[PDB]
């Protein structure tokens, strides 16, 4: 009954949620965590996964340090004013004692899915360059990865980075067009359904009388994200991406799906752009988005089911 | 208590709806037609132009020819498959006995603009191609409009020339992207709110029994529309007039609206909702914002095109 999953993430304060949330999760088995670039530099991202490890005791879990730069190259723009600058907020904690392993983020991908033919899911957290780097690595990766749970894009709704573009897509939009054209069996959980799932000061104080295992932590850390919300938007309400992302992977019966082509815009102004095919009209002529397989997009969400679903898993003894 | 108006179009079956209804609209003064590409090409386009004159008595409004080619260049890929080969359907009318005026639509547009300063409104029904050479002409063009009311674009929606981009915008993205910026005062009625405008089997044919002054032809025209399609149409012209004599029946939401000129995306619109501040400076910054049709009142709008086509 066990599931085995790869967590490709850039901790990051909500990615840190979603990780605690799968080394919480009963039938689950976390074959290793990614690191990449967005929330925080490669380095940090590292750092702060190593960290969590050893706070969640989970000092078995390996972790695969990725890519510190997009496809195209060029240092990446990191989110520290939404993360904090070691992207985890204010929270200060000592250095990890234990160390990545040898092998990159690319090799390790590769290697676990290879092992475990059509058992590995990959929930990606972040920029989806270490995903891209293993579909052009290994051909039989496409074919062998059982599903590939993606946080990205915003579909008939505003982005984070620019109005056009959501953060993950924006800071690697080659990788992700390439991993959205693949053919792999890809769920994409956008913007147009995480800015539904809120999470008020009630919940996050609910939190805080919990005897959740690392509830104390994560309303720390959340202080930090929670301050950001409110100076950028007006409001005192915070989205947790990740952890939705999570519940997708998970629990995919709180969610509706649409099937379509997706295409990522990587030129001009709207780069990082999600444009998809809604398939209901036969187009006059052949575009970049006749032939390609379609993916599976998050079209509706449970938000009360949802929210309540990150809860039970945050406040767990 | 006239209202002065200049109608940019490519006629065209949902444009001659809205041409129709802008010649009943009783304080309303059409100063001219502005003739561009799209539906059709830009002499089709003039032709029906002209048709439409003939037929609703309006002779003493001129017609004047604009661009025959977007901003970029190149022959335009004109939707036939959804207007006819003329742009009327398969209503075969014969040569209007009326001529096009000797200056460019761009010329007109200008002419008028600065003859009566903050009193003309502008609808523009196709690409933008003419009111952007227009505001490259006269920079007090801006100033002088009284306010453009613009159909095009696709505001968290999917497009109908790409699943990114509406036909108008995606026709002259580089017009589309001039006029967004100029700083004028603009409204734009986008697919997101025309595509909830619905018009049935039900209404066309209570249309047919009415003694509407062009009911039969209307009817004839939209028959077209109807086969190339669910039994349902979206008048999306007539909408985008209903914006400019009745905006009471939409809500508007301001905001900097940037077109994709480039790669797969091209035509799309991207509007910043500014309900958040950036922390650094983007493409839709240091421009000013424009009002952009957010929600319709659906009902209202069906009686207000069938009150106005079923007029005597
Ligand atoms: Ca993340
Ligand atoms: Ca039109």
């Amino acid at each position: 009954p066990n599931s085995k999953i790869i967590i490709d993430t850039d901790p990051g304060i909500d990615d840190s949620v979603a990780i605690l949330m799968a080394f919480q999760m009963p039938g689950v088995q976390v074959l290793g965590l990614t690191t990449i670039f967005g929330n925080c530099t490669t380095e940090h991202a590292t750092r702060n996964a190593l960290i969590l490890c050893e706070k969640a005791s989970h000092l078995e879990v390996p972790v695969a340090e990725g890519s510190h730069e997009p496809l195209k190259g060029g240092k990446p723009h990191v989110a520290d004013f939404v993360h904090g600058p070691d992207g985890l907020g204010n929270v200060d904690l000592p250095d990890p004692t234990i160390k990545k392993v040898e092998e990159s983020a690319t090799d390790f991908l590769v290697d676990k899915v290879s092992r475990f033919p059509g058992e590995v899911s990959v929930l990606a957290l972040g920029p989806l360059t270490n995903i891209a780097l293993a579909i052009k690595k290994d051909p039989s990766f496409v074919k062998n990865v059982k599903k590939i749970v993606v946080l990205g894009g915003a579909f008939f709704a505003a982005g984070n980075a620019t109005p056009s573009a959501e953060a993950n897509i924006h800071s690697d939009p080659e990788a992700a067009d390439m991993v959205f054209t693949s053919g792999a069996d890809i769920y994409v959980v956008g913007l147009n359904i995480t800015t539904q799932v809120s999470f008020t000061d009630k919940d996050l104080l609910e939190l805080r009388n919990s005897q959740g295992k690392y509830a104390q932590f994560l309303c720390d850390v959340c202080k930090f994200y929670l301050d950001w919300h409110t100076e950028s938007y007006g409001a005192p309400v915070i989205f947790l991406h990740d952890p939705v992302s999570f519940a997708a992977l998970v629990r995919p019966e709180l969610f509706t799906f649409k099937k379509g082509v997706v295409r990522v815009e990587t030129q001009g102004i709207c780069v990082g752009h999600t444009s998809m095919d809604m398939l209901l009209k036969k187009w006059n002529s052949e575009n970049p988005w006749t032939g390609y397989s379609p993916i599976s997009v998050a079209w509706t969400v449970d938000v009360p089911k949802v929210v309540a679903f990150v809860k039970e898993l945050v406040t767990k003894p």
